[PDB]
């Protein structure tokens, strides 16, 4: 990851992680991965805007000890180059939920069991300007 | 430490870090670290409510190569244990400057000539609720 890597967050379910940041304006994706460290992510979440053969996609994955789970297509993009945007996160026992500009809001399946977010990485097109948890 | 640690902050002269946190009821004392990694620190920047003989008294110094420099102590307390905290952090060649709460600076020389803060550790009784990079 080229971006900020944060670790022991010690995010709690049914706390928000909030993160604001600032899109590429000639942006072609951009990922935050959360999760327990390098090898398990909870959440690999990847705003396409034009990368890999996608169009305004968010793909988003799990990885466990390694190895990448089923990617998870989402039918929204409220994403926009050349912006500032702020994602909200918070998860519980099954679920993880991120709420996304402009009202929108989806869920991906916890299927690492976490207890707790510890790791934050972000990497690609999006500079992140500002972190907060409640 | 224990605290949050992040890197990849890309931290520029003239750019402000700002970090806000909740200082225990029953603290102790806290740090705050930045600079390249953890042996390599343009600020070892630590607060002393009660510990290793000292009162009321923030403790300051950089680490090169895994060697501490001479450490400085400043006048000015401006935390109060049970409340909430923010410092700012800015630098260019000469010297870090750190802006307190209650309108408190001072400076700090730059002794380790970095291009850039890279690196940011917390320990202690501070809880990091916000990060903000400008
Ligand atoms: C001269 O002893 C050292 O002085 C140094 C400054 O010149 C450091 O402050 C260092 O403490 C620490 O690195 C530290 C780390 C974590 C916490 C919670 C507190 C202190 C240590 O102080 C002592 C006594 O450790």
């Amino acid at each position: 990851a080229c971006g900020l890597v944060a670790s022991n967050l010690n995010l709690k379910p049914g706390e928000c992680l909030r993160v604001r940041g600032e899109v590429a304006p000639d942006a072609k994706s951009f990922v935050l991965n959360l999760g327990k460290d390098s090898n398990n992510l909870c959440l690999h979440f990847n705003p396409r805007f034009n990368a890999h053969g996608d169009a305004n996609t968010i793909v988003c994955n799990s990885k466990d000890g390694g190895a990448w789970g089923t990617e998870q297509r989402e039918a929204v993009f409220p994403f926009q180059p050349g912006s500032v945007a702020e994602v909200c996160i918070t998860f519980d026992q099954a679920n993880l939920t991120v709420k996304l500009p402009d009202g929108y809001e989806f869920k991906f399946p916890n299927r690492l069991n976490l207890e707790a977010i510890n790791y934050m990485a972000a990497d690609g097109d999006f500079k992140i300007k500002c972190v907060a948890f409640d």
